[PDB]
């Protein structure tokens, strides 16, 4: 392998897709950013570490820009009104095989699949009802 | 509507799919568990809260068990050998439009799409490199 | 989806049926109340909690009023002359599958079925003999 | 005449029906037990007492076992892997006529009737939602 | 019944009406919001509780956006310059029948009817004179 | 003008309508009471105050009595068996235009229109569900 490569973060069906590319590897933390100012960029970082004697942990973080009414290349303050932050932590016991790990990835793909409760709630600015 | 519906958490192509159904809404925490003894069930919970004056925060958790049968005191009990835990928090500014919110959902879907860096590392007990 | 809906508590053929409707779900205690004066209403509450490491416990309560009018100083109010209080607690180990729980439910329906010892004793102001 | 007789606790069509038979009536506590090993038997007890000046109170209890075999040192015994414990108390004022008691009984049968909220929650290892 | 449904909050005669739809039910508090960002949304919430031994209380809250000079989807600060808050508390004695309650609703409909003092004062940025 | 005029608080279709008339403006609190002994009258009060440098707050109260005749000391007195109290506060920013204010009035009128969720729950001694 060598998985540290560019990938499509937001798939808008070929036209206006957001591609994110490797931008930093300081300390083993892989970083990927879109082609924007760092204030308006889509950013992804990922690292693994053995959290304890029985677990390995993946720390994945994603920053997404508020796009509606955005001024490209502009200075938009406060920073907090213009950015969403996603923080994921995946704890996996050292006994998990590649197969066990593949199933965990499917559980994550299903949780966020289109039409399911969680992504529908988020996209509609809602909770569960 | 009522977005509090069942969904398939793990899609094993119509056969051995893991579907999860609504099971509790006590204390404002929506819960969904699979059809199993509570000792072996998959569990998904979601709650939203106005974390600050200008934010809303969704807390989502998924538990994927590794089921086993354990002999305790000479008797067999349905049990989970271990569990994998996903904990996610998503903070969204109150200024985010529904289309701004659909953007966050797609980003999360693209992040875990098969073939992309992150779900590839996880499924292979590997880090990003 | 919801099971927090109205239902017929007392079935009197299809007329004079007592229907209890959702009223409040504060702190994990679901409450249902019949219509008209809250003072003469039937009441049902239900909650579940993990009573211990291996047990989940339901606490169900029902109140059946003896509907009456109170006249004091010529001012009459709709009241309940008195009430019966049913308090039940059901402890179920976390090892119980859905099948096991369905059996527990049949055991409860069988206990109270018409003609059986217990519902006959109650219905006739009696004990066992 | 007697109401201290055997009855079907669990009706499974006409076969696999669990029948509970009188066993002991010491100190005002009537007891019923199913056949075979007392260790794997169902148990029902019932008593009535004048709880206070105006109230009579019934204390009914039911135990549903999880039938299993215990093997220790090669010696196997018929045991109950675990048990659910139903404990109910019904308080009825001495002013209740037979008609009033019959209504109380219908209220109890209605609460547990198939399809209603409570028996559905229990049968599915759930709470209210 | 099942009254938790979408309704027209602001009737502008079919064209440009504001519809508000169910968006949250955490803790028994029903919420309805319009299709906007949460900062610019019309929001309604409602809950009932027995406030004391003799009263039931409804807590209804409504948030209305300042529409003149509004930038749809924009970040408008301070939040307080752009929102009106309505807070209603209805205390009803447990003796109130459905009929008594219907009259209370009429008293509320009359108080706010078009052309009456209170709604005229509010709409004209005035007090009473 | 002078918006301090009488109006019909409860419209019972021209017959048994409850009209309320101006009765006091002492201390800047406009008051309106129905044609009854002060012990049995409906009462409506309204006051506006510049609650903050940038807000104005209207405080409105309505009292709906349940009239009765009570025998005190062997003598009959016109009395109110009980009273229902509505307390509303509406905070409006000083930046709100008259059309912004007409928007708040319509929202309040739509909220209580017959058939909508809230006035339906209230009139039925029910919560929202």
């Amino acid at each position: 392998a060598s998985n540290f490569t560019q990938f499509v973060l937001v798939d808008n069906g070929g036209t206006g897709d957001v591609t994110v590319a490797p931008s930093n590897f300081a300390n083993g933390v892989a970083e990927w950013i879109s082609s924007n100012s760092r204030s308006q960029a889509y950013k992804v970082t990922c690292s693994v570490r053995q959290s304890s004697a029985q677990n390995r942990k993946y720390t994945i973080k994603v920053e997404v820009p508020k796009v509606a009414t955005q001024t490209v290349g502009g200075v938009e303050l406060p920073v907090a009104a213009w950015r969403s932050y996603l923080n994921m932590e995946l704890t996996i016991p050292i006994f998990a095989t590649n197969s066990d790990c593949e199933l965990i990835v499917k559980a994550m793909q299903g949780l966020l699949k289109d039409g399911n409760p969680i992504p529908s709630a988020i996209a509609a600015n809602s909770g569960i009802y």
